[PDB]
């Protein structure tokens, strides 16, 4: 028996976790027992991409770090990618809700486990391209694991850069310039991400200041197919997100540097990981 | 009588001739005596649903054409209040996409360089005026006769500022930016400059005759390509930046090619001047 393989007619649909237009995550329950006591399990698959899916599989497949939701396996009719189920869901969904409890310790401490897994992905060649608060899932309060890797390419050795084709859904107000001047993608585009990530998890994901929302004040809400040159002038003219509230001017200073307009000129994963641990001492 | 006072009550709508986000031109009749002998009109009017600034900005465009006497420019007749309209004279042969593709046997190169010639003629009358027209395309050149063009539409005509180059523009987002130089896409600053890259597109349309597979956003597309109603202006200036324009069109001589070319530099301080294109279409229909 394989271990990694799901067979179609035990896993039990309980319902939707997330949707691109190109296909789902749904939570449902492997249950060969037939009595409702099998895992629950994460699982991603296509609406009625194939090749794009078969790759993102194979990289999750190989990924093992503890800030890197777990593969489980494959269900093969067609393909269905099999994951572990973290119940508290995403930063976005968990941050609203639990802002009594998760002080700015913790927040730091989040920031440092999105790194270390950032910098292991990165250590593996490859560049994530969907770096946001939707995209971390809370494993318990004191551990978040990143939890898609739908947009993850491979950089070849001795490129920098991966350069993107298919770019219609860019998740803009995420992206570092030379990612919507030019569709290159580094490893330190992922690092811009990051910064914009930590805005979020500093402004508990509120939706009223996420990245969009204050962005979109910024330059004006009213642009329609000219929305992204005008985000592009603004980052040329220096300007950035503003400080979180209530967020001291040292964490806001490592997250500048994530943000500065030439990718060869942004902080490291490791430099902010040491900054994080600094501050927390 | 003013005969630049329109009654409503005498102003028979016939026919849609174009629609923007904000308003329309209609064809309509102006029959006074109800016996449909009256002349035909082109009317520019607002939506119901109109919005913030629209009538505000239609009174000026009517104040811009009101005063603009040129004969490669479409012809004030008066104003319709009650709501205000905007009615000029009708042409019937429409603008050179319309024109150009039912006349090609006609329409020779000639022919072409003298429109393009009116065309320049017409926008340095403009320029002249401290305006810049902001959305120069065939779409937007009307046909009086075989040997006649009018700019047809003043509907983003803008005045630049005595002691200032440009004017910065705010609402984008209709933008025809297959027309556009990359200081207008980058920067939304447009020049008298922005005019004559757009005046290099509008060429290039009457040099096709306008036929739609080779439309300056059938080209850009299958340049960068069709890839989303998000990050398409981004990757056109690339492209531009790149180096990358329309390509000669078929038949097209390249000394045309050269002076259209001109058009299209990077910088607009690099550009040629309308009155330069002028002079060599002159040269070249000698
Ligand atoms: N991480 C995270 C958040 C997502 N996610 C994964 C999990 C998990 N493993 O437990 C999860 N958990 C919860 O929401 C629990 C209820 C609170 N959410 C995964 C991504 N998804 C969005 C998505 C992205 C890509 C596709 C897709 C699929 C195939 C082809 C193309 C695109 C489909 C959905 C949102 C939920
Ligand atoms: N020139 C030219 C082509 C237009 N146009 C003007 C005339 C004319 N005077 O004869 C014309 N003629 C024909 O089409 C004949 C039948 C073949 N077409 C005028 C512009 N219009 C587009 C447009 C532009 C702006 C607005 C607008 C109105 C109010 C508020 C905001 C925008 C509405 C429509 C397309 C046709």
């Amino acid at each position: 028996v394989d271990p990694t393989h799901f067979e179609k007619r035990f896993l039990k649909r309980i319902r939707d976790l997330g949707e691109g237009h190109f296909g789902k995550v749904e939570l449902c329950r492997y249950d060969p027992e037939g009595d409702n006591t099998g895992e629950q399990v994460a699982v991603k698959s296509l609406k009625p991409h194939i090749a794009d899916l078969k790759k993102e599989i194979e990289i999750l497949r190989n990924l093992y770090h503890e800030n890197i939701v777990k593969y489980k396996g494959i269900c093969t009719e067609g393909i269905k990618l099999i994951m572990e189920f973290l119940p508290s869901g995403s930063l976005k969904e968990y941050l609203p809700k639990n802002k009594n409890k998760i002080n700015l310790k913790q927040q730091l401490k989040y920031a440092v486990q999105i790194c270390k897994g950032m910098d292991y992905l990165g250590s593996r060649q490859y560049v994530h391209r969907d770096l946001a608060a939707r995209n971390v899932l809370v494993e318990s309060e004191h551990q978040v694991k990143i939890g898609d890797f739908g947009l993850t390419k491979a950089i070849e050795t001795d490129k920098e850069y991966y350069t993107v084709k298919d770019d219609r859904d860019s998740p803009v107000f995420w992206y570092a310039p030379e990612c919507l001047m030019q569709s290159k993608f580094y490893i330190a585009s992922d690092v811009w991400s990051f910064g914009v990530t930590l805005h979020e998890l500093l402004t508990y994901c509120d939706s009223d200041s996420s990245p969009m929302a204050l962005f979109l004040k910024m330059i004006g809400p009213t642009h329609g197919q000219m929305t992204v040159t005008r985000l592009v002038n603004t980052l040329k003219e220096g300007k950035r997100l503003p400080c979180p509230p209530n967020c001291p001017d040292e964490v806001y200073q490592l997250m500048r540097k994530c943000w500065e307009f030439q990718p060869s000129n942004r902080t490291s994963f490791q430099n902010l990981i040491e900054g994080f641990e600094a501050l927390l001492k």
